[PDB]
């Protein structure tokens, strides 16, 4: 029913977890130089936090990837702390009387459509991770709670609309039986970590995200390209025997010491 891009091989049944987030609202309310003063210590401090989770995600994604995607997120917490980028934030919030988080967007919405200009792959997905990094900035100066997903205690399978490397990086691989997102899936970074780990996945689900709710139980076959949602319990014992056949088939692959 549900056919997405199909990236890796296998069938698992799990579950459905779907993980819901609160949409970030930015105040348009222009402030008077009176209160200019104290956005700059909201930013210059919320920086000083800002610096400090970043950093500790930073070794995260080296120490789950190895260091080959470490130098990448290294790289994002550069451009954070350009003297030059920060000189602009600060400039707005004074000489266009912007409130923090309204004028961090305004320089955010430029340095990811300029990356976007760029016809590498490595330059324009850039420009996605750069945009994350900003909606991470807003999150932190209006103290919005951050979701915990590595605290995960029950393997299920993990649905999402979609997930930013950092918040992959975080994510622990040993805990979760797949990932099915709505994501494009040419060059995507989820389908990197599904390549690599060779584990079964899928990224074009469209918009599976608004058809299930946590608790849900389906089935990823990886196989004929489809989910199943809600089976009945007639299919299903059908499936667990001739399905479960297919698995001992596999193994004689890997078995080549047997020919």
């Amino acid at each position: 029913m549900i056919s997405g891009i199909l990236a890796s091989p296998g069938i698992a049944f799990g579950k459905a977890l779907l993980l819901k987030e609160d949409e970030i609202v930015i105040d348009r309310k222009k402030i008077s130089a009176d209160q200019v003063d104290q956005e700059v210590e909201r930013f210059l401090s919320g920086r000083a936090k800002a610096s400090a989770q970043l950093e500790t995600i930073k070794t995260k994604a080296g120490e789950t990837f190895g260091e080959e995607k470490e130098a990448i997120f290294e790289g994002h917490i550069m451009l954070l702390e350009d003297e030059e980028l920060e000189q602009e934030i600060i400039a707005l919030i004074k000489d266009k009387h912007m409130t923090a988080d309204a004028a961090a967007h305004e320089v955010i919405e430029g340095q990811a459509s300029a990356l976007e200009e760029l016809d590498d792959e490595y330059l324009k997905e850039r420009a996605a991770d750069v945009r994350d990094i900003g909606k991470r900035l807003l999150r932190n100066i209006l103290g919005l709670k951050i979701i915990d997903l590595s605290a995960i205690q029950d393997e299920v399978i993990l649905v999402a609309a979609d997930l930013t490397p950092s918040e992959t990086a975080q994510l622990n691989l040993k805990k979760v039986l797949g990932f099915i997102t709505d994501a494009g899936g040419r060059t995507s970074h989820t389908s990197i970590m599904a390549r690599s780990l060779e584990l079964p996945a899928i990224v074009g689900t469209g918009s599976v995200t608004s058809q299930v709710k946590n608790d849900d139980y389906l089935i990823l076959d990886a196989v004929n390209n489809q989910v199943y949602v809600n089976p009945t319990n007639e299919v299903i014992d059908k499936m667990r025997a001739v399905q479960e056949q297919v698995a001992s088939e596999k193994a004689e692959l890997a078995k080549l010491k047997d020919r």
